[PDB]
This record gives structure tokens, sequence and C-alpha cells, in this order.
């Protein structure tokens, strides 16, 4: 909330150079998915219509500082051309005088994408020199990807300090979303914490304890809470030197008055596989040589019970092994009850969790899918992320 967007500047005659995130999975040199180009369209059109000269710039992979020809953006290009149905210029450096020459050969309405910046080993390092050549290219700085505002990079924030910045349309809806599930919540507020370690989640459960009316623990994660109250959790994932720590969280709770619920049965299997034999158990009862790889029965309907009482909701992290169907009840089971209540506005965040309900075919059905993957859960850890402190406040 409180930034600038390109609504609030003009853009006609403007020279804008606008950070996407266009990182697209590819096979043999063929995009496979291109949803994160389909999520930028919105931003680019209104600077197209606008008037503006459009200059984007994404990474893609992993380059590490150097070309790969593999990871160069010719495909993203073309792709992006058929979507626009306009033609993309496409350079193969982001900067120097080709690069240079190819802006100053933009009329207004035009677009140019920029050779992957990752290419450049000032890029990760935020090197003040690779982000004064950026903003030499332009009059103006637009941040579009959420996804990468987490770490401070000469795309994402050192440009930031020699132009105006402000923020694109899919940028702009995760502040408000994200933003206003912190700082002013609806209530009751309930957030689902799943997913494999204790230890990635440290941060959010940290945060969200201080905020949130009901708190829900599954996946992997809950054997860590489940041993630290004195019952054994057989071969299923276990971070014994987080025992403390736990206990920690489960007293936060008691004292700021959160009602905190835990697994109260589970699907336990004899092997590690989706053919594997498998038996429904109470928590206390978990056998010495079997794994809980998912939430029970009688779990599914209490939580589905907490979330038809809450108006808001904050999931983060599968409740079993989803990859597997043996194990994916638990998961669908959660997404099903977001889906169904008509009175809980539904948050999700995280890689897998938003893997999750599109696989089940129910992302239309949820009121935000964050976009962010990491950077969603550091900005729900309370941390400032670099590329959203350099966008200008309106
Ligand atoms: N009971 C469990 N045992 C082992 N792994 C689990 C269990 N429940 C969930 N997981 C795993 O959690 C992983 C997703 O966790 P995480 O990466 O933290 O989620 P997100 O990407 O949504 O933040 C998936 O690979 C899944 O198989
Ligand atoms: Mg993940």
């Amino acid at each position: 909330m409180n930034k600038k967007t390109i609504r609030d500047v003009d853009v006609r005659g403007k020279r804008v150079f606008c950070r996407v995130d266009f990182n697209v999975p590819m096979e043999q040199g063929a995009i496979t998915d291109d949803t994160r180009i389909r999520a930028a369209l919105p931003t680019i059109r209104y600077l197209i219509e606008h008037g503006a000269k459009v200059i984007l710039a994404s990474h893609l992979g992993r380059p590490k500082g150097k070309v790969v020809e593999e990871l160069r953006l010719d495909a993203v290009a073309k792709r992006l051309g058929e979507l626009l149905e306009r033609p993309v210029a496409k350079t193969n450096e982001a900067v120097g005088d080709e690069v240079k020459a190819a802006v100053d050969r933009l009329n207004e309405g035009d677009v140019l994408l920029l050779e992957n910046v990752r290419f450049y080993p000032g890029e990760e390092k935020n090197d003040p020199e690779l982000a004064k050549a950026f903003a030499e290219l332009a009059d103006l700085y637009v941040n579009d990807a959420f996804g990468a505002a987490h770490r401070a990079h000469a795309s994402t924030e050192g440009i930031a300090h020699y132009l105006p910045a402000v923020a694109g349309f899919l940028m702009e809806k995760e502040l408000e979303v994200l933003g206003k599930a912190l700082s002013n919540p609806d209530r009751p507020f309930t957030a689902i914490i799943g997913g494999a370690k204790v230890k990635d989640k440290i941060g959010v459960i940290d945060n969200l304890l201080e905020k949130v009316d009901n708190l829900i623990i599954g996946g992997g994660l809950a054997y860590t809470f489940v041993k630290a109250l004195g019952h054994d959790v057989g071969k299923s994932l276990l971070e014994e030197d987080k025992i403390e720590l736990a206990k920690s969280f489960m007293e936060k709770a008691k004292e700021k008055g959160v009602r905190f619920y835990m697994p109260v049965d589970v699907v336990v299997a004899d092997r590690f596989a989706n053919d594997a034999n498998t038996k429904v158990v109470p928590i206390d009862a978990i056998p010495a040589d079997w794994s809980a790889l998912d939430i029970g029965p009688k779990t599914r309907e209490l939580y589905r019970d907490v979330i038809r009482e809450s108006k808001l909701v904050v999931w983060n992290g599968p409740m079993g092994v989803f990859e597997m169907d043996a194990f994916a009840h638990g998961t669908k089971a959660i997404a099903e009850a977001l889906a169904e209540a008509l009175d809980t506005y539904s948050v999700i965040g995280g890689g897998d969790s938003a893997a999750a309900v599109e696989k089940f075919g129910l992302a239309d059905k949820m009121d935000h899918i964050s976009t962010g993957g990491g950077a969603s859960l550091e900005f729900m850890e309370g941390k400032q992320l670099p590329g959203v402190v350099a966008l200008e406040d309106k």
C-alpha cells in the first residue's frame, strides 16, 4: 500500500525501464509454461497505450554472471510478440552502445526486451556502475517483479537510486493484499502453515503469532511439534534441534490468546511410495516404524470447520506429500474448504502451495495467489524488501 504506480505519472513519450519477471520454464529451447509472461500484460499494455517507449528487463535461470547461450531471452521475446500481437525488438546485450542505439530508435508505443540481466556479474552484486548504465537508458523506472524485490540487485534496487521509481500493476496487487493482511486483517484471522521443515518457517510463524486469532499447522512441520508434546512420530520428518523452539511457539500462542490447532489423525505409510501400504491412526499412535505423510480425515474436518468460521485465511505449505496421489487428500481438502467458504477471503503464498491449487483446478476460486514465491514469505516475516523500500510513496 502507499506506493506510487504507473497510473500516478505521465508516461507519454518517456523511456520507461520496466523490471518484469519472465523467468519461465523451458525445455529444448521452447517455453513450457508462459504464465509469467501473461501475468505482465496489463502493465505492458497500459504503457504501450499511453505512449511510453517500453524497455523490458528480466532474468532467466541462473547464468552466474556470464553469457549462457541457452538462457538468452529470444524465445520469450517471440512469445511476448505473439501475445501482444505487435513486434518486440530484442538486443543481445543489456547495456552498451548497441543497446543505446536500439532505445534511440524506439517510437511511442514500441517495445524493446533487453538480454538476460544476470549475464552481468554486477547485477547480483548490485554494482552502482551497472545500476547507472541501466539508468542512463530511461526517464522512469517501473518495478513489476515482486518475486525478485526481496534481493537488492542492480535491476531491482540499484537503478531506483537514480530514477523516479513506481510500481506496476502486479507489484501493486501484491503490496495491497499482503500489506492489508499484515496491517489490518479482517477477523477472525487464521493462518495455516504446512510444508516440510520448521526451519524454513520460523520467521513466518513468529510474525503471524503476533497477529492471528487461529494458527493451524500441518505438513512434515507438524511432527516436530507432536514430538515436543512427548509423542513418538515413528519414521516421520523431525528436526530434533528445534524441539525447544516448537515449545516456545506453543507458549507464545498461549500468552497471545491464539487458538493453536495441530493434527488429531494422520495417514501413515510403511514405505515412501505411492503404492505403499497405508492406514489412518490417531496422532498419539503413530507406529514406530511407519511414516506420517498426510493429515487424516478427522483433521481435514476440523480444519474445514475453523476455515468456515474465519473471515481471512493466509495459507502457506502443503498438508502432506501431495506429489504422490495417495498423500494428496489432506492438501486437496484444505483447497476445497477455501474454495467453498462463502465469506472467507483466501490468500495463498509459496511455490508448492500455488502449484497444488493449480493442480487441483481451484486457482480461480481463491481471492489471491501470490506470485512472489520466497519474496512472499519474507514479506510475511515482517522483512522490509529492498525492491519495495526503493519505490516512491504516494
Ligand atoms: N508429512 C510430510 N513429510 C514429508 N514432506 C512433507 C510432508 N508434508 C508436506 N511435505 C512436503 O512439503 C513440501 C512443500 O513444502 P514447502 O516447500 O515449504 O511449501 P511452499 O513451497 O508452498 O512454501 C512438498 O515437497 C511436500 O511433499
Ligand atoms: Mg516449496
